[PDB]
């Protein structure tokens, strides 16, 4: 499979970078790795992330990113591809010799590219996790997806982001990141400042569109993720694992400790102050989109069901602990309960969660 070659040198890579004890290392490993690896491009190679059949021409070393975790080698790349009309018919492009936002970030990179010129040049970017299980992942994706056309269908309007992942291997794959996001941990540190002070300051003030709708983005992207963090009994919650993109909207990731494989989804004062507080309209606002998102999440439950079944059957996965899960999973809908009994469930869930 030389088609992979570029598959597998990333992976051996990401292996490498495990090896070394601190991001310091980690980055600079990465880089040489990476600058012998464009010694080997271009070539008959994909990335299977993208959409579209290309020959992977380029990896601009400089920008790519060690990532923040606790035991493993995440790292982020750039790959530059050539698009083609057939992967296995068209030619291999001939080698060229050498010498933030998504837009600033391609552009900057076309620049100084010797392929960028090119009109079928094209940017991807790709996370790259070497040891950990993605079928955790890989299941909740599916989920989310599940979850979001439940709430497009019912008129609710939650929000989540879906990310794609791909399984390489039992102890390997891709993410693909969030283009306009950043960790909580990171907004926190680099502006020193409140969730509230940081919506103040970047969008604008109270009475504005800007804060509004940001609040707003960021109030029905909280009750989207409290219901798929208890539906799915996401552990390992914290603000590392919780991004805000430049909308307002948190996403929630690394959905690796789910099921029967502390540590919750907790709603914290400075969560609920970006909502204007407890005795607040957009706090009311949020408890009414859990109790809508529930209902709609309990009327088409099968259609979750049927995704979570058709990932355990053809696995020996740690998340299932036997058919104790869907039986707990279909507990969770509380089908027997009355909607006024579901209220009070959405207030014990949000004292819970506080
Ligand atoms: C306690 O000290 C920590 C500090 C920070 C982090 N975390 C972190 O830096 N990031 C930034 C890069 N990351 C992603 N960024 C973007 N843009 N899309 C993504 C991911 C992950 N999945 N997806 C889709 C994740 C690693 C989350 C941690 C764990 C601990």
């Amino acid at each position: 499979a030389p088609e992979r070659e570029f598959i597998k040198s990333l992976m051996a890579i990401g292996k490498r970078l495990a090896t070394l004890p601190t991001k310091e290392q980690k980055t600079q490993r990465l880089i040489s790795e990476l600058s012998l690896l464009n010694h080997k491009l271009p070539a008959r190679v994909w990335l299977p992330t993208a959409g579209f059949d290309h020959h992977v021409v380029r990896v601009p070393h400089t920008q790519a990113v060690v990532l923040n975790s606790k035991d493993k080698a995440p790292y982020l790349i750039y790959v530059e591809v050539l698009e083609c009309e057939n992967f296995d018919t068209t030619s291999v492009p001939a080698r060229i010799p050498e010498n933030e936002p998504w837009q600033e970030k391609v552009r900057r990179i076309r620049e100084g590219s010797p392929y960028g010129h090119l009109p079928n040049w094209r940017l991807l970017s790709v996370i790259v996790k070497c040891g950990d299980d993605l079928r955790q992942e890989l299941l909740a994706f599916q989920v989310l997806k599940q979850l979001q056309s439940i709430w497009e269908q019912e008129r609710v309007p939650l929000w989540i982001k879906p990310y794609k992942i791909l399984v390489i291997s039992a102890d390997s794959g891709m993410i693909e990141p969030v283009v306009n996001a950043v960790s909580i941990h990171q907004v926190k540190k680099q502006s020193q400042l409140s969730l509230l002070d940081y919506f103040l300051q970047e969008h604008g003030s109270y009475t504005t569109e800007a804060f509004l709708s940001a609040q707003r983005n960021f109030v029905q992207s909280c009750a989207g993720y409290c219901l798929v963090c208890y539906l799915l009994q996401v552990k390992d919650r914290h603000n590392g694992n919780i991004l805000l993109d430049a909308e307002g909207h948190i996403i929630h990731i690394d959905f690796g400790f789910i099921l029967s494989s502390t540590s919750a989804f907790k709603l914290t004062t400075e969560f609920v102050d970006v909502m204007g507080g407890l005795d607040g309209d957009m706090f009311n606002y949020y408890k009414m989109l859990m109790l809508q998102g529930l209902i709609a999440a309990r009327k088409h439950m099968d259609k979750v069901v049927q995704i979570v079944e058709i990932m355990q059957q053809g696995s020996q996965l740690p998340c299932f602990h036997g058919s104790s899960t869907i039986r707990n999973l279909k507990e969770r809908f509380h089908m027997s309960m009355t909607e006024e009994q579901l209220q009070l469930l959405v207030e014990q869930m949000v004292d819970g969660s506080m």
